């Protein structure tokens, strides 16, 4: 049996006082890692390949993933069972080297690792066809699912309707990757449409946006003992709200009963989103290791409710011996909400002395211990509806209650590891 | 560490839209399963020989089972434990032979695999020696447990009580195999006495069954590379409701507080079982393999809302290549209601194209498409009591709200693998 | 990969009626666990030595646990994800043979195997270096985080608050051990000093102890080629609620809103905690082991709630063969509670057939059938303030409705099966 998969679990502390606490700019869609990670999360794979004959072959992989709050020893948990499938290579003789899949799996995702952000991933439940040599390339397609909460509804007179159902958003995923563009240079395209796709007798409510597009073009280059990627993606309306490939063809809808349902109009994601990102890690050196992230984000929805994200970031690893080194990250958020106009920003540095198996940034297990001081302002945050927060932003200053973080800073420390097997 | 289980995971669409829909005959115990399972079921075991001894060893296994509605990428859930015991073989000398074992295990079931339906089943928490050399054939001793929520009242007066608690049911099984009948044929002999076991103080309320008997015949003949099992099982009341050999003795229990606690009439399983089952696997010839099943059940309770089921299904498989094939499924189910009288029946129709790792209607693992069709025509239901449905039926057509999917018809298609290993 | 971990799992049956049922002293922290074990419980951990060059390694290790009441086959659970962290052997040159770790682990736990007590478990996340070689000895340093429900509170006015929060607990460990004090003799110092650590801006209610110290003496002799552990600890305040090491600094916290939210006054654990124990295993001889505990426990509380508990039991085994013995197992225990100054009492007495993996009393798996008699005088029991349990307890004559079990006896008698791997 193969065993594989990811951890991180650590203790820390606030400066002023308790538990570690983390820090993510209001609108930003991800956080600088570095010392700034407050749970302990896994993902426990046992896969094997369980039938070889000659060059074809089946394997069999699962994921078994936990995230607790590292508060005590014994904390009770709902596992998320989110892989579990099988692939079969070289089974289609005429099209050699392509490999057959279906079951729940992790879909060719693209991240940036220091930011934890993932910008290409339509994982799921699903099936495809991966590999096809096009001599020129390899052309991937594949079918994958997800479901929104609510959105579909039995609509008897009009608006008012007697049963609600959870919505199935189908994504068909085209890639034609290995181009070779110059040397060392190589460029990999995809397009993304997807849809809400009703059960027969339910509707969507009034005005969900339903489908969408997202295109993708990622150039990788290679340089200075590692690489630099240079990405630019382009979505459309349903694709807008998670945005990284999978469709939200029903996000806004809403309903209230009094007992009469009434589907309310949906508060949709019609309109555009525009990522520019470049990221990479390089070696300057025999002592000097490299990562780095530049991206421009901009969810342009028509109602006005978007944002306009700037996060720029580096960390730099010096290596004292093969085994430890010291590590820095200064990373830098700037969020415009679409609808206010004001402009959240943070900015966070985070020192840490680390061991880890090996001498690259990229080397785990690692122990490292940290100190991180983040600074922001927050001149606007989502209107706290009570407890839950709305898609409608406030300025921090309109007396209106908001989840902004205000005007502050704070600093803090402790040790952790991270392991990738 | 052995690293063993049973995996299925897919997706799948419905010709009227939306997500995969499964179907199975209102009143029937099981459904024609080929591209008719509608999530992503997965049982991980981990066992080892932990020690060894000569002829002596012992084993130790365990199963986690996950059930997940393959919608999304992270799901939660609450596994379930199901297996953890120890197995020491040959250890009682006098005894050559047999192996002693304790904890929660899948104690010798017995199923057939198209309609993924077991007919004797008393896994769970359990103890006892099998295999126990007769000569002339195999005897096997065991005792398992199975709960029932409530049924067990502390009485102060009348059916007027303080306290409820769950009701454990004990279950006695003895097993003769291996009796040598006729060439190449052998058959096995089982009874099962499983009785409630209420706890000092306790009482069951007014008209449970309390206990039950189940006598089973197998007889397994090998012929066509395959086998044929025919299979005889009488059971009595306590042991008609789950009907694989478990013991339901306080079934039909309910009470309501007003607050003054009242245990009403159990509306109990008094009554028999016949079930008449024949199902095999044979080889016919060099490109084709074949699976079928023929049952009649007829659950005949005292007070009538019991069902007479008719099940048959057969399922070819055309060898193009050793790893590629054609299955077809076809499945008919009637069912009768005791108590109205009225009939429902179901025919569906599979076709899929399959790659599996070897050429057995029985390889796996095996990635598969295909278009399921099925036909309905449901005259009866249970009534649907608001959201959970009772043990009465009622004619669709009469104005009562039943479960009964009425007369109709469906189809879908996707990709599936399933994998034991 | 690595796979180890704990499991038990049987099935048992009270003398008077149902299920079985476990005996323990209303009072006491823990009972004589031969045939008084009700549970299925199983620790699976996979861990792995990810990396190795020389001398230095990295050992990345989980642990997965899961309870279930073994009532039936499928039984969900929510499991424990206790364990995962990384220690990295001889990283510090300077500090050569020791081991820095992070992650959540089960850090140098010290139990009384039959009576499944620990007494020293300071477990949890954290991160510390152990085995630092001081020639004489070794020393061990760590820090781990325990969490208490609520006991922080934003306060706005006296005792009125806004809002609450979780109390992180800190816990310092030192540890000296191997002190070799005598021939066969050696011994270990360890100090732990543990607070309620506030976030800023919320405070504990008043009369919190907040913070507290629990001073370790264990000597270990080897003899009869086994052992005998002396132990002797001492806490204070915080750290006599869990009395192994975690800081409960806000324990007896509490509050009620009306809406207006008021902090009760911290019903604390402001006190010491005396603990005299003496435990051991041995072997009499070639067919005789032993297994012994000998404990006085005394928590002297301020406000006159705590306990004074003895507690004595034997478990001699007699090898018939080398896989084969009998077991019996005596265990008495009493406790005084300070409050009332009434004394409950329980003895139990257990004879187990067993066949186990090797011919000690430590050998697992072990496969045994039992038969356990328990007879008790409970003349106090806590308060039942209708379902939950209070602090407070009373007399079972008092007319008050207290958990006490009163005068009585059962008998109980089973399979179950325990195995460590
Ligand atoms: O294994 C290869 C990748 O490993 C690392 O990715 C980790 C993330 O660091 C970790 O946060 C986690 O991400 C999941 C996230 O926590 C969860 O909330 C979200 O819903 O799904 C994320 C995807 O799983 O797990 C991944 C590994 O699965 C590493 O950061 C990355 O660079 C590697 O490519
Ligand atoms: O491993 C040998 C058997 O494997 C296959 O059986 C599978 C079933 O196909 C699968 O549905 C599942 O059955 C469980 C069912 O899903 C669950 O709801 C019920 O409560 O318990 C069932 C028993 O576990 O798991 C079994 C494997 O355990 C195969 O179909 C069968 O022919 C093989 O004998
Ligand atoms: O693995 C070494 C130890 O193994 C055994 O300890 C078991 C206990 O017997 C078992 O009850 C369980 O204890 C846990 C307990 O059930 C749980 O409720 C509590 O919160 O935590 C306890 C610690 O895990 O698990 C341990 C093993 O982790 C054996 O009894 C002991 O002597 C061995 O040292
Ligand atoms: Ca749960």
């Amino acid at each position: 049996v193969d065993f594989h998969g990811y951890a991180r679990s650590g203790i820390g502390w606030t400066g002023s006082g308790g538990e570690q606490q983390c820090f993510q700019a209001t609108g930003a869609q991800s956080k600088y890692r570095l010392g700034n990670e407050c749970e302990t999360y896994a993902e426990l794979k046992l896969g094997q390949e369980v039938w070889k004959e000659g060059d074809k072959s089946f394997y069999f992989d699962t994921n078994v993933a936990y995230s607790v709050n590292q508060q005590n020893d014994w904390e009770s948990t709902d596992p998320a069972f989110r892989e579990a499938n099988v692939q079969g290579k070289n089974l289609i003789e005429w099209l050699p080297g392509s490999t057959i899949w279906a079951g729940k799996r992790f879909y060719q995702r693209h991240d940036v690792h220091m930011i934890d952000f993932y910008y290409w991933d339509i994982s799921g439940p699903g099936a495809g066809i991966e590999n096809i040599d096009l001599g020129f390339g390899k052309l991937s397609l594949a079918a994958t699912r997800s479901t929104e909460a609510g959105g579909s509804y039995t609509f008897s007179s009009q608006n008012i309707y007697d049963e609600v159902k959870d919505t199935a958003n189908d994504v068909f995923d085209v890639r034609l990757a290995g181009l070779q563009t110059n040397p060392d240079g190589v460029l990999e395209l995809g397009v993304d449409y997807g849809r809400a796709n009703t059960t027969d007798g339910y509707k969507l409510a009034d005005g969900a946006s339903k489908d969408g597009w997202m295109f993708t073009a990622e150039h990788t280059q290679s340089m200075l003992k590692g690489y630099n990627k240079f990405v630019v993606q382009y979505a459309t309306d349903a694709m807008t709200t998670q945005g990284k490939g999978q469709a939200r063809g029903s996000d806004g809808s809403s309903s209230f009963t009094e007992k009469i349902n009434y589907a309310n109009k949906v508060i949709n994601n019609n309109g555009n989103m525009w990522r520019i990102l470049d990221h990479g890690a390089i070696s300057l050196g025999d002592k000097w290791d490299l990562m780095y992230v530049g991206m421009y984000q901009n969810i342009d929805w028509d109602n006005n409710l978007g944002t306009e994200w700037w996060t720029v970031g580096v960390r730099p690893m010096y290596k004292w011996t093969p085994i430890m080194s010291t590590l820095l990250e200064v990373g830098y958020d700037n969020v415009k909400s679409q609808q206010t106009g004001d402009r959240n920003n943070q900015y966070k540095i985070t020192l840490a002395q680390q061991w880890q198996a090996g001498d690259s940034i990229w080397s785990r297990p690692a122990i490292r211990i940290f100190a991180t001081y983040a600074k922001w302002d927050e001149k606007w945050g989502y209107i706290k509806d009570g407890d839950n927060i709305s898609r409608y932003a406030a300025a921090t200053n309109s007396g209106i209650s908001t989840n902004s973080r205000g005007d502050s800073d704070e600093w803090t420390f402790g040790a952790q590891m991270e392991i990738w097997w």
